């Protein structure tokens, strides 16, 4: 019956307040838009509540989580508008695209990789201090501004720990990146995101996560039973070590995000976030050629 759902949103016509511009591409379509009064560029996600009917609980969880976050490393939520069955969510616009998009032209140098990982770790450190678990860390959900600032995105399956619930047990995530304890529905916590981060670190170096040669349902079955993936090939030892630390089957051995920010791979290859604009420049040249 969605009692209390409409109460949380503004019931004014969003078409009167925003100008829906270019389409970009969970739950619905994203557009680069503009606030008609302040002239600020925003991202507008439009969800069809009839099409996404079975995911209403997840749509609500996303807005609740986004509203409770206040950090430069987490995509900002400006507000939401309800127009019949269409819900418009006004979000921070990140014009640099995703880390997955920036991988399309070719391989990423370790300086870029470690800088992106350091920014993801700040986001995770913030979420984990707020008792939140992202639960869907992957390069697709790592977004960049046009100045190179890195922000975590997509909180539809995010989890919240409280005193009644010290651990989560929900089977959520994208199979290749999912933690063995999440797949098994064991009581898990923040360490699930540290494993996803390790998969994402391999993804940033290879353009695809480990085990991309396997069917996703086979990877779900095998992840908890087999040895964890490793970073194979022409990569530095501190990078391979960073991946090994993240990818321990026993979550007790995975370091916290705070501990990972001091890792040799991070302190040795990181540079200013502003240097990530070189990846946006490379993408522009790549698409123009
Ligand atoms: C709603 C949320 C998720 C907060 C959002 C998304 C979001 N931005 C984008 O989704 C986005 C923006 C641009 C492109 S691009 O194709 O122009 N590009 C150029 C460099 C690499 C590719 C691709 C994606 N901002 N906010």
């Amino acid at each position: 019956h969605l009692r209390g759902f409409a109460n949380q949103h503004s019931r004014v016509d969003p078409e009167e307040l925003f100008t829906k511009l270019d389409r970009i591409g969970s739950f619905g379509e994203v557009y680069k838009g503009i606030d008609n009064h302040t002239k600020e560029v925003v991202a507008i996600k439009i969800i069809d509540l009839e099409e996404a009917e079975d995911e209403i609980e997840d749509i609500q969880q996303e807005i609740t989580v986004l509203s409770q976050c206040d950090s430069p490393y987490i995509t900002r939520y400006f507000g939401s508008y309800l127009k019949s069955t269409k819900l418009w969510i006004i979000m921070e616009y990140l014009g640099g695209g995703s880390a997955l998009d920036l991988l399309k032209p070719g391989p990423l140098e370790e300086t870029y990789i470690a800088t992106i990982l350091r920014e993801i770790l700040k986001g995770l450190d913030y979420l984990h201090s707020e008792r939140k678990i992202h639960r869907d860390i992957k390069a697709a959900n790592v977004l960049l501004s046009e100045q190179g600032d890195v922000k975590l995105a997509d909180f539809g399956v995010a989890g919240q720990l409280t005193d009644t619930q010290i651990k989560r047990n929900t089977f959520v995530g994208t199979p290749f990146w999912m933690a063995p304890e999440v797949i098994k529905q064991s009581a898990y916590d923040f360490k699930a995101d540290i494993w996803s981060l390790g998969i994402t670190a391999i993804e940033l170096a290879k353009g695809e996560p480990p085990n991309s040669d396997l069917h996703p349902m086979r990877v779900l079955f095998l992840i908890p039973k087999n040895s964890p993936p490793t970073l194979e090939g022409q990569h530095s030892k501190p990078f391979k070590e960073f991946v090994e630390a993240c990818l321990n089957k026993d979550p007790r051995f995975r370091p916290t995000a705070k501990e990972l920010l001091k890792h040799k791979f991070i302190t040795r290859y990181t540079k200013k976030t502003s240097f990530l604009t070189e990846l946006i420049d490379r993408y522009k040249r790549w698409k123009s050629e």
